């Protein structure tokens, strides 16, 4: 498959789409690679945001008519595709080496708080358009609820969200992320050290104990992606394996898997405790970290979840709903995983077009003022 070894600015310009890449800097320094489809084989904006140990990849991986991010460059839309800090394409900062420790000291709550802002407000300003739809799958969910319910001023931007595979809350996941969470915050930086999350092949071993044993592939099991996110066997291309192996993992902090253990342990969702009174004061100005409430979040928002998703569970799902004020749209797909949202042989039928429809009963909407 030619699209393995390839970048995401090359795997567009392989399927017959323009392509475009832009640096945009951080309030905070960081250099984050955003990646655009202009138009298909001024439009409407499109902002898709990858999940956990993810990239731009995601939205274009499977074929020009079953990636969500060709599909919606072919429906009319001006689609941009995110790259959260740390990742492959998002590694490189204004002073700071990916060497130093420094670099890394970051979690989903900067991603929320920095690169969300510095990336939107790029596409609004090169754009000229006031608004955009926000898609996120997996932790872009997370990184969404957070800055639109803590940045007003951006959610004012956002026309709807549409969250596909949502955490919030992870107290109730099975993933063998609840199983890397639940070991204390002292293990897993002493087994992985204070810049990327690098798990060797004997961790993943353990990590895939006994949980990753009724399935074909298996070396699948190998893969932390597909390990802690969980994957249907019904609806994947297993001859695409090799495509989603090589792109996924994407690359992470060992301080964001800490932000995710936190979430496990302290069954809340709030910002990052650093550890003691002192550090979170020096980040807050307060002893303790602040809380994040979905309540305050009003952007008109679609749900689609899974009924056998490990980690955006069922039961975390259902109390996530009865917190999300004007929730246009919610459906259940019984037997879809963590990744169906993003390559789902099924997802073009039961969920890219319904997607774009909302997106089109938005602007029948608009076009009516
Ligand atoms: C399922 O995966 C296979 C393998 O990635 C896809 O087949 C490739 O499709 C492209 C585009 O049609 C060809 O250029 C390749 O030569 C095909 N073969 C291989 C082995 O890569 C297949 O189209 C995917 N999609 C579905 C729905 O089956
Ligand atoms: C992707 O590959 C193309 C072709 O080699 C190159 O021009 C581009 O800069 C690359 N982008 C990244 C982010 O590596």
């Amino acid at each position: 498959d030619p699209e393995t070894n390839m970048n995401v600015s090359e795997i567009i310009s392989y399927w017959g789409f323009p392509s475009e890449e832009y640096l945009v800097e951080t309030e905070d320094g960081y250099i984050l690679c955003l990646n655009r489809i202009p138009h298909g084989r001024p439009k409407p904006v499109v902002f898709l945001q990858h999940g956990l140990l993810a990239d731009s990849s995601n939205w274009v991986t499977n074929l020009a008519q079953s990636s969500l991010g060709f599909i919606l460059a072919d429906a009319g839309f001006d689609v941009w595709m995110g790259n959260s800090r740390g990742n492959t394409w998002s590694r490189k900062h204004k002073t700071l080496s990916v060497s130093q420790d420094e670099f890394w000291a970051f979690s989903y709550d900067e991603m929320a708080k920095y690169d969300l802002p510095a990336s939107i407000n790029f596409i609004l300003n090169k754009t000229g358009q006031e608004q955009v739809y926000y898609v996120g799958h997996s932790q872009g969910t997370t990184i969404g609820f957070i800055a639109f319910s803590q940045i007003p001023e951006l959610a004012k931007r956002i026309k709807m969200f549409f969250a596909l595979g949502p955490v919030a809350s992870v107290a109730f996941c099975t993933s063998p992320m609840a199983k890397l969470g639940r070991l204390p915050d002292h293990l897993i930086k002493d087994l992985f050290g204070d810049k990327e999350f690098l798990p060797q092949s004997a961790f993943l071993k353990w990590l895939g104990t006994h949980v990753c044993t009724h399935v074909i592939l298996k070396e699948l099991c190998g893969n932390l992606c597909f390990l802690l996110c969980g994957f249907n066997e019904r609806n994947l291309n297993m001859s695409r394996v090799d495509v989603y192996t090589t792109h996924s993992p994407a690359g992470t902090s060992v301080q964001n898997m800490l932000h995710w253990s936190q979430a496990v342990k302290f069954q809340k969702f709030q910002a990052f405790d650093w550890g003691s009174s002192a550090k979170n004061y020096f980040h807050y100005q307060q002893s303790y970290p602040p809380t994040y409430n979905v309540k305050d979040m009003l952007v008109p928002t679609a749900v689609w979840s899974g009924g056998h998703d490990w980690l955006a569970d069922v039961y975390d799902v259902n109390i996530l709903l009865t917190q999300i004020t004007n929730l246009v749209f919610h459906e259940s797909i019984p037997e879809w995983e963590h990744l169906d949202f993003i390559w789902g042989l099924d997802a073009p039928w039961r969920l890219y077009n319904k997607i774009i429809n909302l997106m089109r009963k938005y602007q029948a909407s608009e076009n009516n003022l």
